This record gives C-alpha cells, sequence and structure tokens, in this order.
C-alpha cells in the first residue's frame, strides 16, 4: 500500500503568489495533478510549502513547484532552480542514514551532488522523529529523497 509522507519545501517569499496562483487556481489544480495535498505554511515572522502524500505524488508536486519557480525567473536567465527540502525521519534511523563514520550521508552526497545534513543536536519530535536537509536541484533532491527512503525501509525490516 503506497505509503504516506510529508515534505517541506521551502521557496522564495516572493514566489508564493506564482505558487498559490489568482484565486488559489495554481495550488488546486497541482494538488489534483499531484494527487497530493499541498499548503502554505503559516509565516514564522524564505516560506514553507507542506506537501503530503505517497512517493509519486511528491514527484509530481515538488516537480511542478521546480518547474513554476524557473518558469517566473525566480533564480536567474542560466540558473538552475536549486531549493531547501526538510524531510523526517525515525531517530532511531538517523544513525544508518549518516552511516557508521559518516560514510552512507558522504555516498548520498557524492552521488547526487545534493548537500544532505542530519543536525547532531535535536530532539525527536512526538513521532520519535528528527529533520534531516536537502538542498539540491529537482533530481538531486528527489534522488536524495528516494534514496534515504529505500534506507528507511531497511532498517524498518531489521
Amino acid at each position: 500500500a503506497p505509503e504516506q509522507e510529508m515534505v517541506q519545501v521551502f521557496i522564495p517569499a516572493q514566489a508564493v503568489g506564482a505558487i498559490i496562483g489568482k484565486k488559489g487556481q495554481h495550488i488546486k489544480q497541482l494538488s489534483r495533478f499531484a494527487s497530493a495535498s499541498i499548503k502554505i505554511a503559516p509565516p514564522e515572522t524564505v516560506r514553507m510549502v507542506v506537501i503530503t502524500g505517497p512517493p509519486e505524488a511528491q514527484f509530481k508536486a515538488q516537480g511542478r513547484i521546480y518547474g513554476k519557480l524557473k518558469e517566473e525567473n525566480f533564480f536567474g536567465p542560466k540558473e538552475e532552480v536549486k531549493l531547501e527540502t526538510h524531510i523526517r525521519v525515525p531517530a532511531s534511523a538517523a544513525g544508518r542514514v549518516i552511516g557508521k563514520g559518516g560514510k552512507t550521508v558522504n555516498e548520498l552526497q557524492n552521488l547526487t551532488a545534493a548537500e544532505v545534513v542530519v543536525p547532531r543536536d535535536q530532539t525527536p519530535d512526538e513521532n520519535d522523529q528528527v529533520i534531516v536537509k536537502i538542498i539540491g536541484h529537482f533530481y538531486a533532491s528527489q534522488m536524495a529523497q528516494r534514496k534515504i527512503r529505500d534506507i528507511l525501509a531497511q532498517v524498518k525490516q531489521q
């Protein structure tokens, strides 16, 4: 059964208008395209897009956010869109995302050219989960997320 995941994508504050669209048109139809729930989180004081859905939904929705930002010239003419994404992993599995000595997060970064960072002083949330930070282009971020998901599923069996 397609399990659901929640991802937080940070976008430039000024881009919220193009993601939402007039009368919310763009964010509704993006939800239908991806078959995902897609929400702009309230400002704490970048803005955070919260995407909830299974992996294929995540791919479609995230793909369209990177694409919309590209199309609106939010970055630059020669500039690939690079965004920060936060995902949550079991605390008991974070040490396996890092690897012994740090070898798996290193391999991740070398394979994808995404920057992947597990902050080390975290308090697990009420679901015993901690943040992994992913910064990169669309493909790099997708590949980091897919790999981390596969690591988690491995730890779960064993």
